[PDB]
């Protein structure tokens, strides 16, 4: 009976004491927990019954300092020799008492001020831990402020959905101990009076000269001195010169990348460290997401240990030092986010071709780039050929994927109009079909695509006629008088048999499919899809109706597509009017 719960890290100290919960984290940063069962606040145990089932008498707020076993807390009111009256005696009253860790964590030079002078400063600090009414934790998780016993300075409280709760940033260790004149509550750290806001910090600490000037160009000091909740990751000065100068002032002296920058180390909420127990997404002003986390007492963002200081506390939200300078994808170039990419073998070769100075500037144009597997039996060289391939993957404008329409055309450079074709669920240009999500950068957008791209070369017929092996459904096509709707302009889907597909037909069917060419246009329309069906579109089934009137199977498994049971041996082969894939066996 009456039984309360424990979560401790293991190598630590570190405890977390609940309202008795059944969530629990499984690792704290990276430290996995055991859990241990003690009695609850207000509750003893009897020898030889289980659970705790005998309560203790109250005391007055000083005698209750010593059960919860903050004793030096309780020492340093008795030096005073005034305030430990007044918490023997009649009123009603909160104390957040520092544990006897926190004191011997202050600093030499912030304990010796204090206990040399015992009745100015020392019972100065504690009134600030103290506030004037009881107040228990159901009124401490609505987040507002509290006005303590210290010249009326307020107090900030925080509350997370994990039930945390902070006090001044400072972790609430043992909640709700009831006194005979009020209630004690246990805490982390000495807390002290809060006084700056966020931009008075930035103006006093030297250490943020560069972030100070950057906030002054933005025009962001009117936000940073006003009222609000916020979190601020600071840059070091040191932060921002492990940036190349080149780099560094190409943002600085850009309003719109400045402000992008700025605004993704900025939180809509105050987050206290002690808050954070495992991997948490956050999204900030400028809209990207960060997975902020810890390991052991290392706050790290994106799995990088660059938080150096932790809880420095303004009258309008929290500061954190952080050692390395968020720079978003926004406020980047097309080299910068994709050169250690899962593109990166692709803007390799732009460099090589010479086309590197495209992606470094600030030329509104979107870059699409194949991804690595592409590439891994080896790399193309660098003739011609591939230098002319290279340009009509570079379109102008920047453009958003999630806007384009089927009938789009895109405008490389140099002269060629690509086609974007939308399916349900993919999306392609040409012969390339989108992988995954765009990176927007600053001037330009890259789009990761899963494949290179054919620039189509003639009509149907071109291709055909271009090549040995379509000799025999060539001479077949103008029999039927089909040769001139394959060589005007058209949406075609062209499923070609070679040769050695006729070379399958038995001499029966051999010779009734020459004569009857009113026989022979019907067959033929069978094999004519009426939209371009490219590869990468079919997803997992869909039917394609021929111009015949009877549907086509067309299928995808293991990337290899399928029609009617029968494989494709060569798909993908752009032409101006349509698309042609090539086939080993003839369709019926």
């Amino acid at each position: 009976p009456n039984v309360c719960a424990v979560q401790k890290v293991i190598g630590t100290n570190r405890k977390y004491f609940t309202n008795c919960k059944q969530w629990y984290q499984r690792k704290i940063c990276g430290k996995s927990t055991v859990i241990s069962y003690e009695c609850c606040p207000g509750y003893e145990k009897v020898p030889g019954e289980k659970g705790c089932p005998a309560a203790l008498p109250l005391s007055n707020l000083y005698e209750t300092l010593g059960v919860v076993g903050s004793t030096t807390t309780q020492l340093y009111t008795d030096r005073t020799e005034k305030l430990r009256p007044e918490m023997e005696g009649p009123g009603s009253f909160t104390i957040f008492a520092p544990s006897n860790e926190a004191w011997a964590s202050l600093p030499a030079e912030v304990l010796d001020s204090l206990v040399s002078n015992v009745n100015i400063e020392l019972l100065n600090a504690l009134r600030y831990h103290m506030v004037g009414r009881r107040v228990l934790t159901d009124e401490l998780k609505h987040g507002m402020t509290l006005t303590s016993m210290y010249q009326n300075s307020n107090i900030q409280i925080h509350h997370y959905p994990n039930g945390i709760v902070t006090v001044n940033c400072a972790r609430l260790l043992k909640a709700d101990h009831h006194a005979t004149n009020g209630v004690v509550h246990l805490i982390d750290k000495v807390i002290s009076t809060i006084t700056n806001n966020i931009q008075q910090i930035i103006e006093i600490e030297d250490t943020f000269e560069t972030l100070r000037a950057a906030v002054a160009a933005s025009g962001l000091n009117t936000m940073l001195e006003g009222n609000g909740q916020y979190t601020l990751l600071a840059p070091t000065n040191e932060a921002f010169e492990k940036i190349p100068s080149e780099t560094l002032n190409r943002i600085l002296g850009d309003p719109e990348a400045l402000r992008d920058l700025l605004n993704n180390h900025i939180l809509k909420s105050a987050m206290c460290a002690e808050a954070i127990v495992a991997g948490l997404s956050v999204e900030t002003l400028e809209g990207t997401t960060l997975e902020v986390g810890c390991s052991g007492d290392m706050l790290t963002i994106n799995g990088k240990a660059i938080i150096s200081n932790k809880d420095i506390l303004a009258t309008n939200g929290v500061i954190h030092y952080i050692d390395e300078l968020l720079i978003p994808d926004s406020a980047k170039t097309l080299f910068e986010l994709a050169a250690e990419s899962d593109v990166s073998t692709a803007i390799d070769l732009f460099r090589q071709a010479g086309l590197g100075n495209h992606l470094s500037g600030s030329e509104r144009l979107t870059l699409l780039a194949p991804l690595n597997s592409v590439f891994k039996d080896g790399t193309p060289p660098i003739d011609a050929h591939t230098r002319n391939l290279l340009r009509n993957h570079i379109i102008k404008d920047q453009l958003a994927s999630k806007y384009l329409y089927h009938g789009q055309t895109l405008e490389t450079l140099g002269g060629k109009k690509l086609r974007v074709f939308v399916y349900r669920n993919s999306l392609c240009i040409e012969n390339s079909c989108i992988a995954a999500h765009d990176k927007r950068g600053r001037y330009g957008t890259l789009f990761t695509m899963d494949r290179v791209l054919t620039p189509p070369m003639g009509t149907v017929m071109d291709v055909l006629k271009g090549d040995n092996r379509f000799s025999m459904l060539v001479a077949a096509i103008q029999s039927a008088g089909l040769t001139e709707t394959l060589n005007r302009e058209g949406v075609y889907t062209v499923f070609a048999p070679t040769n050695e597909t006729f070379r399958a037909l038995p001499p029966r069917e051999r010779s009734r499919l020459l004569g009857d060419a009113k026989e022979l246009a019907n067959i033929l329309k069978y094999h004519i899809g009426d939209e371009i069906l490219v590869s990468g579109g079919i997803g997992a089934l869909v039917r394609l109706k021929s111009l015949q009137g009877d549907k086509l199977e067309v299928s995808l498994k293991n990337n290899v597509v399928s029609v009617n049971k029968e494989p494709v041996a060569e798909p993908d082969i752009m032409a101006t009017n349509g698309v042609v894939h090539v086939i080993t066996n003839v369709l019926q």
